[PDB]
DNA sequence: CGGGAGGCCCGCGGGCCGCCGC
DNA sequence: GCGGCGGCCCGCGGGCCTCCCG
């Protein structure tokens, strides 16, 4: 402890950064967009977007919105380098991994799992942040959000969720197992889910605006 | 696609970021430091690292580590506004929430729970970071727990833990949980869970190199 | 029988609900 | 009945574990 709080001797401002963020979003956008999962493999971590154009009843707005270019993402996320929680790489350094790669490869697996989503329907974007580079990941994630506000991250929860595993089996699938049955795990799950009628009026609400 | 493949074409070069990262993570390196929790409230949303200065046995080291500044944390989180999981921030009708100094009390409490820890012998330092800036908490908290890899962060797992609750009642109890009793919650948990010679050989060795 | 990838655990803490005191 | 405080759900995904191919 020491004497005098003072709030204002806490607060961070330093706006160099924002300028930095739109230098990468603008980047991101002008990326090449290849179908999901790309043709190849790759190492690297970054960001990455996905975009729909199927027909779907509940998502066909897509179709329209991205009929002409990629306009619109239905979901964006990010893949750190390994090392974020306990920061472990203290004796084993590298090979250089290939966790965007990893991600993005495990997205389309979850959707070909779907009934009702086809792989085919989708496509992506990615970008690879180097060496330190590495530490924009997140920031950039949340700068794409909060610009297009991508659906699956807004509003229907769960597509990026792993098993919950034994131990665990007592919980509720997500809203995006609800809506789109079924990884296998999410079928061994006992507990009470949302209602299929509440999630689909949020789908409806996240369409209307202009 | 239509293109070839070039994996070069997605590739983001830059350099500045990192500074920006240093320049958070010296500043926080300056801020005052208080005891747990700080002796009033406020708003903000940011990150924040907790201090030991006590002599309970396995941790007693730290009496000596910082015995003259606080210098190495044991603990290091962060606390997001509300709504940012889905982006619908202070919009419609805050941004003056209180999470970062709510969730430092919170931890005061857990740990005015364990029958082994007391609560004077642990201080605190914080930074808010405002609007826009908090887009970079997820990364500071990153940082500094690369940086000083703070023994609950990095070996004795579990501190973090709200209630699991219902629904995952059959986890096993945490490393932090089993040398620190009593959490409620944790005595629910039924998982076969680690031993603790195991957890306090992994205390020892943190201090060895 | 070691390295990599995907499987299967739980960590952190966000969100929302309910109880409480205004 | 509000909003602040706790508590109890689970999102979101990191990391070790495994299984397999050298």
């Amino acid at each position: 402890h020491n004497k005098k709080f003072d709030r204002s001797e806490h607060v961070y401002r330093n706006d160099s950064f924002l300028e930095l963020i739109k230098d990468a979003v603008r980047f991101f956008s002008g990326t090449p967009v290849h179908s999901l999962p790309p043709p190849e493999r790759f190492q690297g971590a970054g960001v990455f977007a996905l975009y729909y154009t199927g027909h779907y009843s509940l998502y066909d707005e897509y179709s329209r919105i991205n009929r002409k270019a990629y306009n619109l993402p239905i979901y964006v996320g990010k893949a750190v380098p390994a090392g974020w929680r306990q920061s472990r790489i203290s004796d084993h350094e590298t090979r250089a991994g290939s966790e965007l790669s990893n991600r993005i490869r495990e997205h389309g697996r979850n959707i070909a799992k779907t009934s009702n989503l086809d792989l085919c329907d989708f496509s992506c974007r990615f970008v690879i942040f180097e060496a330190t580079g590495s530490d924009m990941i997140s920031t950039v994630e949340a700068a794409l959000i909060k610009i297009y506000k991508p659906l699956w991250n807004t509003v229907v929860d769960g597509f990026g969720n792993h098993t919950p595993g034994a131990g665990r089996f007592a919980q509720a699938k997500s809203d995006w197992d609800v809506i789109h049955p079924g990884r296998e795990w999410a079928e061994k799950c006992t507990g009470v889910h949302s209602e299929p009628y509440f999630i689909e009026e949020r789908i409806k609400q996240y369409f209307s605006k202009s």
